[PDB]
């Protein structure tokens, strides 16, 4: 595998050195598109491009998307700061597309836990759009000490109940110091044309965050990239799990 | 940003010094209307007036409406006491209207948390009108010590369970010493004319307090100003949030 | 305002000294009607009579009906004992009618909390009639010590869980030593003739006790006097309140 | 008796207005002696002077020496600040001498508790001189909150075990922020010349603080003024008390 | 006063720049004597030298010897590392002598708490020499987490009872990782030649650490520099204190 530290350097290098057939540093381009007036907040990375430049790393984003995606986003921040003189910029998403293999919803199982997968299907439902606290900041009213707690949309809220410093239970979530982003759930299932006779379509529920919410409507057929996550059944007293697709990239077909 | 202390002085100054084209101190006028026989209990402030007099402050009421609104209300109280000889008067609301940008319900997301926004839409529902304890006063039956606890309508009731002074758990809410105001909930959603084809209208729930309750009926189309607030989902074990619009100003169209 | 002690003396004086145009001490009359064979257990007091004799006191029954009503009832008990030689008589209600202003159900809001109001409306529902423990007496089985706890019909049951004297948790409500009275709930709403076009009638729930239960049927149109009371929403974790009208006087129209 | 507030004004007035036979404001003199190069830190007040100027107050210093002494010291501070322009000066002791009645050690009993008495006797013992924390300042290491706790030399150390603010038990006495003064114990007993035949001399233990420590040696015969204080026997489970003389003034004879 | 950071720079500068009449950087010399074969582990600093170079700082070592002494020792470590290429060297003591005023034991009182004083007297007793843990290192046997706790010889042992990290009570003092130094107690009292007639000599107990233990025998007459420290009486329930002299420098006369 590839150490975190090293994974960043290699991403930063891919970002600033990969070129298409005509020689253009395509990802410098995309990074530049973050600075324009109506700017994007993601950099869509074509997996085949990454694989053609550094295949070891390209396979590690599939085996370890959590660390791989995050290293890419740190690289983006570096290139911005160092090549564009831009520290002020916010969170920028590294969104991978065009993976080597495409699953159908019915093919998704336990083998895929915490790996980056690509699914083709049709959107059955979309939820309403709600704020999600991606970074909760809890403040102690007794001593003013702040405790930062990052969150995951598929997991439950990680609270804190004692000030790290003073030990009192007079802690509350501080909304203004906390960081929120838009959240939207959706269901995707197999396309009816790929089903055989009276075979029953399987589905999977997904999560969209930030700039990729509200990109799809029921009926839309899409190709998505995401991390398959698991959470215990609502009982939480069974070793069976519910599966959720944390979306990394999504496009219509 | 603008310090609290300073924010008041500048509001008081705007209130007593801003004049229209003919020279009339319009807001002295409005403040005067609080003293008449059937008096108003708000002062509607035209944001464009404020911006034309003190734009820095006008932008701070949008970025920090909680402190900005409250500073304006303190200013109103000053001008009353100092220019009209009136301390006896109660709570007077500073209600801002005519903000620079107007959202549709569907445009409201996490970017708007705790900021003053302006929404145009059509009222789907209105709740029944109920008392809300804006200032709870809990009294200790064992030593007579009183503890004041201000409240927010969108948050849950902040109780107290131990006398600050004697430490006993013989504390109850004292209704007569507490301060109540009328409360009314309502739902607003996108106007059907702004929807495209078979697009689905999104909605947002809101809270009306005091003198602006019962100003709207289902079917009414309105322009409202308010603070977008968030509260955790009813589970309270998810980092997803429900959004509520605490209304500052409302008018029919 | 008017001190309790003093409020009684002034009520007793009004009761025994107020006379109509022909000179008859009308309230001596009414008090006399308590001693007859099929006796009344209330004394209906005409507010305009009280106001014409002692307006300061007449306004204090509206601002402080809880203490005002109770002082009147103590006055009744005095006049009985002193002018009729009657200590044996029970609880006798002071029931005020004919207040200066009449509200419609829709006019009732937070301004009216714990004040005596007069409402005109039409009875939508009446509940079944049930015993209410107006004075709970809890007895300790370990030492025989008795603890008296008065109750309110709109509030929850104030239990006691430790003998004041011995400290044991072997306390139960003693039914025979406790005092019960009949209870009946009812709903009143605006009369359809006062509504405008397709306007929606608002309602308010009420409580009848003792001799005024079973005085009304659904469909009856009535004028009632009562104290507007508030109790927290069933959740009890919101600062919103449910309103209940504790009836002091009721008559058909 | 004489209210605290008023007691100060009257002391300040005595200090600045009392004059001897030749007209000299003797106590302005003494106050001046606090500003010289080797300055005193007490002002010895002749009780007969005080009595001749304001006898009511002179009797209150005997009945209520704790409040009387302290009011005098506040007066001294006023006169300094207002007549000499001196706020910088420290604690200055008001030390009364020449009381109307002089007891022998054997005459001291329970009648004298918390009253200013004057005793003549001979010093049997003197203890070693030690620091006494007259004002303990405890600091919370978890939130930096400081709690001031004044002390008495005859009582035990009043600790604090929970931060007032954060509630943690991480509180310690801060030596540098606390205020210390020298302390010395001594025993005084009846002079052998006043004893009759083979009568046994009684004794009483005393406390000297600050500038009056080390003023006496065993064998010295002295006249002292002090407050008689009581503390429970070392067992602390008997209602019998040990008596200690908190010295206010001391002189050799 | 003088900030810590700044206090170091000024000490380092004094150490490397102060010169005697002939121009020799005397303290470079002394620092050099730390590197020789039988090396010293203190640098004796002549207070008059320091005062003649930087009097502000020289007075701060007397008012704040704890921080002043420590800043000097950090300066020594800097000059060693930077001018001699020596990081490997251990703890080196900054020991001040020749202060402006010399007390007799009997002059030492509460005014001197936590200040550097100089006393002349005769050694009455010397204790046996024992190890003192100047830096206690407690190790958690459950997770291997180490907690460093510096100690003071006059205070009691600051234990730790819960692993900072894992929270278990399976913590013990680790002798090898902890730092020990030799400790010796001694009593010093007034010299009989300075006593008057039959006056009684007072004494004070002291602590010697590390390289200055075993420097004195009973009967030796000495001049010592030290910090006067206080600790509560053994009862620990009285606000009286025992005084101990933490020795910084000692020499025979
Ligand atoms: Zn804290
Ligand atoms: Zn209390
Ligand atoms: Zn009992
Ligand atoms: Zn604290
Ligand atoms: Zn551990």
């Amino acid at each position: 595998s590839v150490d975190r530290e090293e994974m960043i350097e290699r991403f930063a290098n891919f970002l600033r050195e990969y070129t298409d057939e005509d020689g253009n540093p395509v990802y410098r381009g995309k990074i530049t598109d973050l600075l324009t007036i109506t700017p994007k907040r993601s950099v869509a990375i074509d997996w085949m491009h990454l694989n053609s430049f550094d295949s070891e790393l390209a396979h590690e984003v599939i085996e370890n998307p959590e660390e791989g995606i995050s290293a890419a986003e740190d690289a983006i921040q570096i290139v911005l700061r160092e090549d564009f003189q831009r520290e002020d910029v916010g969170k920028i998403h590294a969104r991978f597309y065009n993976l080597p293999e495409t699953l159908m919803v019915k093919d998704i199982g336990a083998e895929h836990i915490n790996k980056l997968i690509q699914v083709e299907g049709i959107v059955t439902r979309v939820g309403e759009i709600k704020p999600f606290v991606s970074v909760a900041v809890f403040v102690c009213k007794d001593c003013g000490h702040e405790m930062i707690v990052p969150q995951k949309p598929y997991e439950s809220l990680e609270k804190v109940k004692k000030c790290e410093q003073c030990g009192s239970k007079n802690i509350e979530l501080d909304v203004n110091k906390s960081s929120f982003v838009n959240f939207q759930s959706f269901r995707i299932q197999d396309r009816p044309e790929t089903l055989k006779g009276g075979e029953m379509p399987r589905f999977i529920d997904g999560i969209l965050l930030d700039d990729i919410v509200d990109v799809a409507l029921p009926g839309d057929r899409v190709i998505v990239t995401g991390i398959l996550r698991v959470v215990l059944e609502k009982r939480e007293k069974t070793p069976i799990f519910r599966k959720i697709l944390e979306v990394n990239h999504i496009e219509p077909v």
